[PDB]
């Protein structure tokens, strides 16, 4: 199907390196900072557990099997497939999901168009088991798309077919209905591939055959031609070493018909492809530092399970939002998932959470919408989560703990927390910054005028009176000077790598000399940075026989910067 539409002069072939040479991550994407999530589905209909409800309702001994015996039948008469009439979805209204997201400040959603249970959410030829013909009745991701153009905001969707191929391996080793083969619905029945967590290794079984890989082919140009999504989202299986020549095929395609749209996409996936290619996404989890190219985060604001579940507990508006100002200072964008009650309706429970979120961007906005990363992420005491699967636990922060970010060589600096006293800015500490000049402090949303203090140890802030908003409080800092970030390290063959971000805050340019000593060995470079610009500088030491007992010194301009005596 990729081999058949691909012609000579098209500017994407199907390998990375010629991706490479032509993609770049758009500036929408890094702008808009915020997109919402939405599971809904057949699977929404039971409403237990999770939407993995399809899998283990079929694997004989599990709790859902057990539990799907007991409240609808055997398998052999009541299967998944037997949902479907059952998911009218009477609440369902385009607009109303729209206005609730638009009412968080998402600039763009990501609803299912199709699972791993293989039910199509939108008008398919290739998929019998579509929400036109049976269900809804209706092309869900169609109404979807035009609910989003007259929102304003950017429509993308999800798809996790590829999952499909393996989903319902156990309803071949129990009497069920999936082991009637006439049902496509079911997928290929074969093994789930090996490798645990995020990992292209699958050993024993592939995941997926040759007949699969068609299909997605198939299903990934159906909601290309007829949707033209400005952004896809797929599941982890994607990134298995047997599947990736077929996911290039997708992705070559994918950005040549962006061409001729006068449009520009994003993929996003789990792992198994480059960070320039493809925007790098991690699942209920964040980042610890800066990434270069932009990354995504997806959660859901409910802590058990992404579609509706009975039982969901619920996270907390302070919760989403320390860890949504961390992504956004670390180059990343958040992607909230809600999961709406079978019918249609979202909880109010969910519609209270986007509303805060909505409110406090409403504020706060300035420093969050087209924003870029400062040089450094976060300063304080509590670095938080990160990596995969630590979404859950909430990071308890204080006034201390402050996110950066800077948006037209203005910088914000985000407290996480409030105090009626006052926090020092220690990133522009005197050992940092260079002829630096504090030109204005402002905290969004208050009209008091905040008084500050510029010190050696950094620049002391004093909080107002009254609080603008809960949950976060953003400091509005204009200024001049350069600023140079505290250095990290990482390991290499007899040495190490430093890693350091410059800003130029001034209005013309400026030369920097950064140093760095470790273990005797001297390393030094000269960098050029433009007027009110960031760059990344990347240096390597030599001869480093120990890493863990290094002795290291980083100077900015003959300045010692940091040291570990
Ligand atoms: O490797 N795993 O065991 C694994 C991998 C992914 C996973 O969740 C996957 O993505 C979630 C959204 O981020 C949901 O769509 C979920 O249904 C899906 O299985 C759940 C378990
Ligand atoms: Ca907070
Ligand atoms: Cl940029
Ligand atoms: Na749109
Ligand atoms: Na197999
Ligand atoms: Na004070
Ligand atoms: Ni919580
Ligand atoms: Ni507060």
């Amino acid at each position: 199907d990729s081999t058949v539409s691909l012609k000579g002069t098209d500017v994407f072939k199907a390998d990375s390196a010629s991706i490479a040479q032509n993609y770049t991550i758009p500036e929408w994407f890094k702008d808009a900072k915020f997109g919402i999530f939405i599971h809904w589905g057949v699977y929404s209909v039971p409403a237990y557990g999770s939407e993995w409800y399809s899998r283990w309702m079929y694997k004989e001994g599990h709790p859902i099997n057990k539990y799907h015996v007991q409240t609808y039948g055997p398998l052999t008469k009541f299967g998944y497939k037997d949902f479907i009439p059952m998911f009218k979805a009477e609440n369902f209204n385009a607009d109303e999901w729209l206005a609730v997201v638009k009412s968080s400040g998402a600039q763009y959603i990501v609803p299912v168009a199709e699972h791993h249970d293989g039910f199509a959410m939108y008008s398919s030829t290739f998929n019998k088991w579509n929400a036109v013909d049976m269900g809804p009745k209706r092309d869900i991701i169609g109404e979807l798309k035009e609910a989003t153009k007259k929102a304003g905001l950017r429509f993308g969707l999800s798809s996790h077919r590829c999952e499909n191929a393996w989903f319902y391996e156990y309803g071949m080793e129990t009497p069920s209905d999936v082991q009637d083969t006439t049902i496509t619905l079911y997928g290929e029945r074969l093994h789930e591939p090996e490798g645990q967590g995020m990992t292209p290794y699958c050993g024993k079984y592939e995941g997926s055959n040759e007949r699969s890989r068609r299909q997605f082919l198939m299903h990934t140009y159906e909601l290309i031609d007829k949707y033209q999504p400005e952004l896809i989202w797929f599941n982890w299986t994607v990134g298995k070493y047997p599947f990736q020549p077929t996911f290039y095929k997708f992705m070559a395609y994918y950005y040549n018909s962006a061409l001729d749209w006068n449009k520009e996409v994003v993929v996003n996936t789990k792992f198994g492809y480059g960070d320039n290619i493809q925007v790098f996404d991690i699942e209920r989890g964040k980042s610890d530092r800066i990434r270069e190219y932009p990354w995504q985060t997806d959660t859901s604001v409910g802590k058990k399970s992404w579609s509706y579940c009975v039982g969901e507990e619920n996270k907390s508006p302070d919760h989403i939002i320390d860890d949504f100002v961390d992504i956004v200072s670390k180059n990343g964008n958040l992607l909230l998932n809600i999961g709406p009650k079978a019918d249609g309706t979202i909880t109010d429970e969910q519609k209270n959470v986007l509303a805060e979120i909505g409110k406090w961007l409403k504020t706060n906005g300035e420093a969050i919408y087209g924003s870029r990363p400062w040089v450094i992420a976060s300063e304080g005491h509590n670095a938080g989560t990160a990596g995969y699967m630590t979404d859950n636990t909430k990071t308890e922060y204080t006034a201390d703990d402050i996110r950066f970010t800077t948006c037209d060589n203005n910088l914000y600096a985000v407290s996480l927390a409030w105090t009626d006293g006052s926090v020092t800015i220690k990133s522009l500490a005197t050992k940092y910054c260079r002829n630096v000049e504090i030109e204005s402090v402002e905290m969004l949303g208050s009209s008091e005028k905040i008084d500050y203090k510029m010190t050696d140890e950094g620049l002391v802030v004093n909080f107002p009176k009254n609080k603008p908003t809960e949950y976060a409080h953003v400091f509005k800092i204009k200024l001049k000077g350069v600023v140079v970030s505290k250095p990290l390290y990482d390991k290499v063959d007899n040495g190490c790598l430093i890693t350091v971000r410059v800003a130029n805050h001034n209005a013309e340019d400026a030369n920097v000399t950064l140093k760095s000593v470790v273990d005797g060995n001297e390393v030094s470079t000269q960098v050029a940075v433009k007027a009110k610009s960031e760059q990344w500088v990347k240096m390597q030491n030599k001869d480093v026989k120990s890493f863990d007992d290094m002795s290291c010194k980083f100077y900015f301009n003959d300045n010692l910067t940091y040291e570990n005596e």
